Order: structure tokens, then sequence, then C-alpha cells
């Protein structure tokens, strides 16, 4: 007859003590094998066999030596009888090890498009946030809602229940709009006013938890900053650590400027050292600026300011090839892989911007500086992952970005999740498991 009836591998493994079974494809002539451990000596495989009565294998020790390089090696396993012989074409393969978010397997909770949530299907609601419990959504009352602002529970989303969480708003009055932008950072809500000129109070608001009183925490005289431009509040940059430290960045309607908030201790604003910093009309109202990391430098995109890297005082370093409307720029660190998340804005009726959540690589490189030139230097600029919100360009086309890392019982990362929003289209959230070994 003179065939491979079975093989196995008999040590596998550091310790050479593994058992591996092969799978034989009779039509093909080929044998394979599960990947086996970096750390076999693949010098001397030893391999036991079932044959076809009268059968002998050539040898039962094979030489698979590969360099630290390669990762796979095929060697012919020879059958032989009275005057016959078979050669089947043998492959081992190293274990790969893989790393980041596997963007193949997102689990997608729609609230766009088809299913838009209620108040994003107007321009009454700018501003979105999320922090894997909650969704914020800033919505200014209309018909036929009439909703103030609210947290939906992530939880009842997922089981699509919409049961609107309102904060108390008493008192939260003041500006051209009483509340515009916001965010969810350290399990606190913050909300801004619109202030439409110099003499429109600029306010900000806190929330220690769902169920809290506001706290005014700043109420800011435009007049009363040199430089600063005539509106504010219609973007907001909340970059706020766990500490309560950072900066908020809220630029000027015409793009002359951003104000920077400086923020301590969760609540405490300092109205001494706003800074007035330089913007270009470019930028428009729909542009952020959001720190890289717990890092010195951010990244800056707009309209049609493409994701550029900068100091704390917007000074200019590094000018990327990521554009497209990208709003919203944020640095994702997961298993050992670097994403940017952005959110594409489609400002204006006549805008060709994807209007989509996308993330890009960014994993090649030392520093965010090294990875956005390696990005920009490689051949492919596509993104690495979108999600599509669905509706067309607006006048007021705000955009938010936000993510949680889930990590298991170890403190490994788990899953990536991912948030987008968008003015007139609503909002998603996407999530993703750290990637798994090949097990082919």
């Amino acid at each position: 007859d003179t065939e491979l009836l079975s093989i196995k591998i008999l040590n596998a493994g550091a310790n050479g003590d593994k058992v591996v079974e092969g799978t034989i494809d009779e039509a093909k002539k080929t044998i394979n094998f599960p990947r086996l451990d970096v750390e076999t000596d693949f010098s001397a495989l030893s391999i036991e066999a079932e044959l076809s009565e009268g059968a002998a294998l050539q040898s039962e020790v094979m030489d698979y030596s590969m360099d630290a390089e390669t990762n796979e090696k095929t060697q012919v396993l020879r059958i032989i009888n009275h005057n016959r012989y078979k050669d089947y074409l043998m492959k081992v393969r190293k274990r790969v090890p893989v790393f980041g978010a596997d963007f193949e397997k997102p689990t997608v909770y729609n609230f766009s498009g088809d299913n838009i949530y209620s108040d994003f299907a107007t321009n009454y609601t700018r501003c979105a946030s999320y922090d894997g419990e909650h969704v914020l959504v800033v919505s200014r009352p209309t018909t036929p809602n009439f909703h103030t602002p609210h947290l939906l529970k992530v939880s009842d989303l997922k089981r699509g229940e919409i049961k609107p969480i309102m904060l108390d708003v008493t008192g939260v009055k003041g500006g051209t709009y009483d509340y515009n932008m916001g965010a969810l950072i350290n399990g606190h809500v913050y909300l801004s006013s619109l202030s439409g000129g110099k003499v429109s109070p600029f306010k900000i608001y806190y929330w220690e938890t769902p169920t809290s009183n506001p706290e005014v925490i700043a109420n800011i005289n435009v007049g009363n900053i040199p430089g600063a431009g005539n509106r504010h509040g219609d973007n907001a940059s909340y970059n706020i650590d766990e500490n309560g430290n950072g900066f908020i960045f809220f630029g000027d309607n015409a793009a002359t400027e951003f104000l920077k908030v400086p923020i301590s201790g969760h609540k405490t604003v300092d109205i001494g050292n706003i800074k007035v910093l330089p913007s270009k009309s470019d930028a428009t109202m729909v542009t952020n600026v959001y720190r890289v990391g717990d890092t010195d430098q951010y990244l800056w995109s707009g309209i049609r300011v493409p994701v550029t890297l900068v100091d704390e005082s917007l000074g200019e370093k590094y000018k990327s090839k990521i554009a497209g409307e990208a709003v919203a720029p944020k640095v994702v660190t997961f298993n050992e892989e670097r994403y940017l998340l952005v959110c594409t804005a489609g400002q204006g009726a006549a805008s060709k911007a994807s209007i989509a959540l996308e993330v890009y690589d960014l994993t090649k490189g030392e520093t965010i500086e090294d990875a956005l030139k390696k990005f920009d230097e490689g051949e492919n600029h596509n993104p690495i992952y979108q999600f599509k919100l669905g509706g067309s360009g607006n006048g007021n086309a705000l955009a938010q970005t936000d993510y949680y890392i889930e990590k298991d019982e170890n403190g490994k990362d788990a899953k990536l999740c991912l948030f987008a929003s968008r003015t007139q289209s609503g909002f998603v959230i996407c999530e993703f498991p750290i990637k798994q070994e090949e097990m082919d």
C-alpha cells in the first residue's frame, strides 16, 4: 500500500517531553502539526508513526534546525518498503506571539444610523462621553423629548434599554447655552456653558456622582482675558488625570485661539493661569487637543488641521498625514500595541468625511513622534478599524471619542472598548478582545 496512517512528535517543548499529533493530507502528501514552543530543541525531533503493513520510516529522528528569524521549516518524510517509497512534505512551525486588539472580532452596541439615539437627531445635543459604566448625553431640552443632560447605564444599553438618569441641573444657568460640551472623567461629570460674547458667563459645572448636587467650579469672565476671542464653548477637550489635574482646552468659534484652563484636585479651576494659545482658522470650531498618555505632549486636530503633535502651548512638533476631518484624537495603549482613536466630523453640507469612528495603528516607534513618522512613511494609511455612524455633513459637526480598557483577574488587559459620538448621527460602543495565537 505504502502510506503514513498517523504521526506524532514525541519531544516538543522546552523540556523535550510534549507529544504532538500530526495532521496528514494524503492527497497533497503533506504533514502538519500545531505550532511548537520556540524553546523546543528542533535539531533532533523524535517521531513515532503508524504505517501500512511492511512500510518503514527512513529515520525516527529529524533535524528541523532553524535560525531565530525563521518560524517554519519543511523536510521530506520518506516511507519505504520492499520496492516502493512515498515522500511526504512535513512542515514544523514555531509559535508566534500576537499583540493588541483583534479588530476582526468587534462586539458593537450601536446608537447611530437606523438606531440613532433620539436626542442626537437634532443639533440640541452636541456632545456625549463614555467611561465604561455610563454614556453622558449633553442634551439641551427641545421638542418632543425636552431632555436635560443625562446618563445612560452601559449595562442597560447593552440590553437595548434606554433608561435616562437625569442630572440635577438646579441653578445650572448662564451663558448663551446653559450647557453644550461635557465629559465623564474619574467617575465625575463635567459640563460647560456656551459663552456667546465677552459678557456671556462661561461656566463649568461638576457632579461628584450621578445623584450629586451640581457645583459651579468656574465662572470665567472672557472679557477679563487679554487676547481671548468672542465666543467659547463650542468645543472642549477635557484633559484631567487620575489625581484631578490637567487642563481644559476651549477653542473660540472663529478659530483664532484656545483658552487653556488649568484644573487641579478635580474641582479647582486656576483663573489666574488661564492661557490664550494661538490656533488657526483651518482648525474651525470643530477641533480638539488631547494629551498623549501621561506625557507633556498633546495631539491637536480639526476639520482642516491633520492630527499634529504639539507641546502644552500648542507649539507644533509634528504634522502627520492623518486627516479626513479626524477630530477628538486620543492615543490608546492596549496589550502592547498603540492606537489612535478619532472620529471624523463631517463639517459642512458638502463634506465628504467618512463620519466614522476610526482607529489607526501607531504601534511601531519609540515615542509618539516616532510612531506618527513611521505611519506617514509606510505605504498603507488606512484605518485598521472603521465604524460609520451615518448621517451627512452639517454646520455643527461636533464629535467625541472615548475608551475603556477591561483588565482580567490578573491585571492584564483583556477587552478594548471604543466609543465615538457625532452630532446628528448618534453614538457607538465597539468592544474587542485581545488577539489569541492563531491556533491553526
